[PDB]
């Protein structure tokens, strides 16, 4: 088809034109203070908002070159936010700042490679000086006082979460479910997680977390490629019968087995997950072995002559939950029988004393912590449904960020780690009058956030910004309550992976946009 | 889809021309004199109402900002409404008073923050006085003058009101049904009424009221997740002999089922309600099964291995009648035989002596309460059929008067409770020059409704407005007959809840209005 | 239809006008340094790219003359990438200087016949020159720094693939394969490799390359020509059975056959790859009876009267993969036993030492050594999935790169060949003074590389093209670390055949641009 | 008459478009390489010339604020022309170099009083050196 095309000043008035579009849009919502958006529905009364993700999501614009630089932000913010678990608006934020700053300056008839150049330079000391502030979250105490907060001052979510660390390892698998009665019931089972997602985004039943979820399905293990249906038809008959979920974890699957599981999943004649096996080349027969005896099933493999169409209800295995996400799969409580579990891992510890090499033993070691840790449970009590549903939302974020903070550590909140940074690194230069350009446009973006908290809460931004600049340490300004005082005792705090991320991949978007000479996009017909 | 987007009093003067525009149109009929107005209809001849919940229904608008406005302060009156059963008008009244003047300081140069700081302190300031001024309404006496007073001088129905709330309790279940001749019965069956409402709006047969209804219908008593019509098809075939209706109470119907009963019922082969289970947890068997008990049924439970392929007519219970509301359903004159029902009453008698916690004794004496309460049915009598359905219908109106009434008490009607609050509070000051601005539009919106009622009647609203302020307690204008004297006495009351419901929408929806920086909707293509 | 004609200057300046807009796009990527060129996607978020194969490939243009100049210099530049492995954006550059000059040269007044004759006589000895300038690399360690020169540094690709040429010659078959651990892995089977493509572009399964890849597949080795599909049906339903793709090496498909086979593989019921028979005339048996010995099969032809109706899964050949590409396909590890080879080895082998005549015993040379010299295989290790396949495909082009290095030898980069090229043929002069312009205008197009590479990375380009012309030999600008120094030493390399190709086919594009009288398109309807 | 008003980026923006169309026409004729303009005479046929002031004083644009910045950009030829009677091309291409190049600076955050400073002190010695470094003719 014909297309549009686009070289430089004239795409780049374009990109800026829907960056600042898509940040005005977004970033009225940002801190605890945020103002309402109204979103428009197809029937019915509209949708009034405090949540940037939800904003971003319906922002389109009819104009494609326009368009393009609004999505170019929006998909990075996506990025920033999956690396983190959470800072869509911070990233939107800064990256505004610094793409309205650095294309202005380029306009002006500065050299794009040298503004590029100074940007990473500051944003690189940025990073060192923030993990040089960061202060370490390891010890069981920060850890409940992290969840704590993150729960919005619920003691008992971080109590939960803090136990299930203490039981299942800081790294091991936590899961929530729901409860029964006002109990918050916490136990241990045996499963594993295995980093490998849906092959297709039509399975999810869950558009709320984005999630497929199974309860007691069976698991197909083929050691094969599914490559026709005719192979499967027998096996979906018998899933059919009892009304039992299937979940396909196999080597791949291509696009005829999979339209027609699609199919089958929109009508809704079998519900069925499909995932792929994990790993590859001869480990992968292993992580499936490992799979199946965890679950108590049979191995389909070519290579012993196994056919899907000879296979029963017998072969499949059974678990009591099964949880896929974009890019995980979480097996929960299987019902391989647990002396077996022992006899596999006392095999691969065996094997693990007959290693030889350092990555074989690494992964051998991932092997038994994986089959022999287990995965935890937390259920979530309370007297009525809607109450225990948000409950269980919240222990999912607080899961989230302890995540973040035990691995990373935390920094004050509200804006005030960037501050800090910023005015340590007030001294750098460089070898160029537009590289020292660019390094400004970098210090001065950091204090975008704490400025736009500020303004949203309705103060004036600078007096606020140059007492909190004058203080040290962790002195901050509280938005909740209108008053300063230390960010740590006020219980106002970061993982520093959440900033970092942010700041990151901020600098990364602007950097592609300020270096871009051309757009292509199709006629406006 | 592209977006059109809006920011800041470019939102504003949209929302602010939807909200001129409902309300102009809704509030001519508010009053016992209200004008009239012209709706159109697709065929025929037009329909002229004096009631502003029909006016406020058919209201759209071709610009669609406005219309987001329009439907924003719509939602809201719907809300109060359902809240307190009553007090629509009024609320568009005080929300598009509220609105305008704040709307008119926030593009001036105030700060909204403190605008709406200033009507939120206003507004908790005068419910506090309207808890102040209200009187109770306990004693038999009262509530049989508050259920005359709500049925237009009905001496009848207050009667029977009466009646009935001393027979079941004034916290019991009541129902009014269809008589045979003139004489108005009132009896006392077996029941139930647990809040669930139906699954799918596509099943009400009533929309006069908007309410399912049946006829000694079958239920079915499916203690799991219904997936698969598969499982339901023999039974749906079962049903259909008999021409009888079938109410569907299981854990949740998903996607395919539902669809497959909203299709048969809007064809009409078989007519079926279905609603979810009560309450959640360990719980909802509990409940589950006290509804088979009281209709002599059996609980259909994957713990038992029962499935519902190999299920009769045997298993299924039988009701008199079934009513199901948007959130609630009722069971009245179940067929089950009392003694089992007095045995199950025993069993959980003997269960809540040897309860331990309070919270659980509380669930508890809610089941006992529940299942031995009872409900209580009101027949309705008269000459002709035309007048005992409006009969029946000012019956459920004065039932819902009183119980509000019965809930929080009474004060004087005709909008001067407003007007005696807004003059009490006329020394209430802020701290800030714009919370001062704050303050003075939402004292000057609790006028607004006895002004437009003597505005519709056709007299001065200031020399009336000004008369009843000068005088004090119940000193009021009756619009009815254009004549003063004591509002108690003339019997023009309200319900303490639905002004303080109306109060408290209009401030929450002007409130969300005066802070919003953006709107988004679709192109107007 | 009616189409639309245009004569001279008209024709000139739209084709003008397209080729710049190509080139424009293009060129912003070429070198070590390139620009970003957003690419616009039907949903999502676009693609930003800085690889010219790319941006070229999704160019159109509305207007029909104007797409007619950059699909024809689009083309001639795939060709020139095709016959090279490696040069799109070079040959792109050089035509569009070209064209550019000599176009403007032509609207002036002067004769396209001795311009187009000016040109030729510099390019032929500019190619001379080059010739002049190239170093041998045969031996081993120069293949090796070449392997890893073109893998980006990287040391294992360059000693895999030297191995690999030790191992079957230089002017063997190599193909690369997933691996299974980390382990580089080089092993040697039977194979053959033979010149024939696919016969429709629709059975390409790895849009990626391009290829078509099969994995265990049965080939039907029929000497006739393919037309009714009731040939063919018991073979294909026999195939259907046990899931396994089939390959078709025949004489001919037509229409019929080929279309029902395509349909076939769109929708997924069975995959099926058609290639026609090598060679043609009496060798063409001799061919496919070679290829039925190798991989174990029954030769089907109409001179033996056998028929594909009575054939089963016994005549079919059995290879491991197989390989087919645009132009080549490729049998890896055939299941006929090695002794049938052996004889058949010795048998062609007694028919060379009766051989009378050269050309005849060329061709028998050929055979043997293609049905002996068997095919490398080699296995590339990683850690992860994604490493291990990023690898493969830099060992791929590291393999193209090298073939052209050993077909001709290696000049310096960056298009500092050119430039010493350029300034030895200084003194050239034509016969006219329009065949001097001509003379000039190719001179001055060989600079246009560097220029573009030295002002993609930032710096002046005539500072650093007079430093590069000053000096002599290898001395050259490396873009990457912005330092001078000797080419070779620096590792940036360049096979003579790739710029001795971008060069010439840019000539010819230019040369048919302008003697280009009248241009013919459909109307704008 | 009613007006239209115009601040900062937009303003210089305009202005530098105006100073460079006059510019450009004027240094196509410098050096012993410069090439002749022709300037249209509503009386008469037109005059074929080389020199700077003689271009300079024929050039008016259809848009206003670029064509103050061009006004502004003639009195430079016109000066040069009055005291020296020569030189004035050089001094044209000398006022759009210092143009261009501060407002480059202007647009990085600097101070434009105090850039016209460091001008005003650059070019007083310029002039001292210069002084310094003539020989009698
Ligand atoms: N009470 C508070 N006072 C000041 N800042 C706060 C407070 N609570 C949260 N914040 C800050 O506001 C930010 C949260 O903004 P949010 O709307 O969550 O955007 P994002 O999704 O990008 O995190 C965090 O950086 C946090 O540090
Ligand atoms: N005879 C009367 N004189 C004065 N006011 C009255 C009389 N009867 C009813 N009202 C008042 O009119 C209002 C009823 O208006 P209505 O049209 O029902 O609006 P809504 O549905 O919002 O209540 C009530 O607040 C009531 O106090
Ligand atoms: N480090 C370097 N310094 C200078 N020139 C380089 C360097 N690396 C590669 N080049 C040159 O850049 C060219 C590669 O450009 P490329 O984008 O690959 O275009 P093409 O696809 O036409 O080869 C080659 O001619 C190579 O000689
Ligand atoms: F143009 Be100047 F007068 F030499
Ligand atoms: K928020
Ligand atoms: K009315
Ligand atoms: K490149
Ligand atoms: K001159
Ligand atoms: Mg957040
Ligand atoms: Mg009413
Ligand atoms: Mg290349
Ligand atoms: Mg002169």
């Amino acid at each position: 088809a014909a297309k549009d095309v686009k070289f430089g000043n004239d795409a780049r008035v374009k990109m800026l034109r829907g960056v600042n579009v898509l940040a005005d849009a977004v970033k009225v919502t940002l801190g605890p203070k945020g103002r309402n958006v109204v979103l428009d529905k197809s029937f019915g009364a509209p949708t009034i908002t405090k949540d940037g993700v939800s904003v971003a999501r319906e922002i389109e614009l009819e104009d494609k070159f326009e368009n393009m630089g609004a999505q170019m932000v929006k998909e990075v913010a996506s990025k920033a936010n999956d690396a983190a678990g959470d800072g869509t608006t911070t990233a939107t934020v800064l990256a505004q700042a610094i793409i309205t700053e650095g294309l202005k300056a380029v306009a002006a008839g500065m050299n794009p490679m040298d503004l590029k150049r100074g940007i990473d330079k500051a944003v690189t000391a940025a990073v060192e000086e923030l993990k040089a502030l960061s202060v370490p979250c390891s010890d069981s105490k920060a850890i409940a006082q992290v969840g704590t907060i993150s729960a919005n001052s619920d003691e008992t979510v971080g109590k939960l979460i803090a136990e299930a660390m203490d039981k299942v390892g800081k790294e091991g698998v936590i899961t929530v479910e729901d409860g029964t009665g006002l109990q918050d019931e916490l136990d241990v089972v045996e499963g594993m997680q295995f980093d490998r997602g849906y092959l297709s985004p039509y399975f999810i039943n869950k558009p709320e977390t984005g999630a497929v979820e199974l309860e007691s399905p069976f698991i197909l293990l083929a050691d094969k490629k599914i490559s026709n249906i005719r192979e499967m038809l027998p096996v979906l008959e018998a899933v059919a019968k009892a009304g039992k979920p299937l979940l396909i974890i196999a080597e791949d699957v291509e696009g005829e087995a999979l339209a027609t599981l699609v199919v089958n999943t929109m009508r809704g004649i079998v519900k069925v997950a499909a995932v792929k096996a994990p790993g590859f080349g001869d480990r992968r027969k292993a992580m499936l072995q490992d799979i199946a005896t965890l679950t108590g099933g049979t191995v389909i493999s070519e290579e012993i002559g196994m056919e899907l169409e000879k296979a029963t209800l017998e072969d499949l295995g059974q678990a009591k939950r099964v949880v896929i996400n974009k890019d995980t799969t979480t097996i929960i409580d299987g019902v391989g029988e647990e002396a077996a579990i022992q006899g596999r891992v006392a095999q691969i510890r065996q094997q693990i004393e007959e290693a030889t090499s350092d990555y074989d033993r690494e992964k051998l070691q991932e092997r038994v912590a994986k089959l022999a840790g287990g995965v935890a449970v937390i259920k979530v009590g309370a007297a009525t449904e809607v109450e225990m549903k948000e409950k269980k939302a919240r222990v999912e974020d607080a899961l989230h960020a302890t995540r973040a903070a035990v691995e990373e550590g935390v920094v004050a909140g509200g804006g005030v780690a960037l501050i800090r940074v910023a005015s340590k690194l007030a001294d750098l230069r460089g070898q160029n009058e537009d590289q020292n350009v660019g390094i400004k446009v970098a210090l001065r973006a950091m204090e975008a956030p704490l400025r736009q908290i500020v303004l949203n809460c309705g103060e004036e931004p600078s007096v606020v910004a140059n007492t909190v600049k004058g203080g040290d340490g962790n002195y901050g300004y509280n938005a909740a309550t209108e008053e300063y005082g230390n960010m740590i005792d006020m219980g106002i705090l970061d993982p520093t992976k959440v900033t970092r991320s942010a700041l990151q991949y901020a600098a990364s978007v602007a950097g592609l946009m300020i270096t871009t000479e051309c757009m292509v996009t199709d006629l406006p017909k």
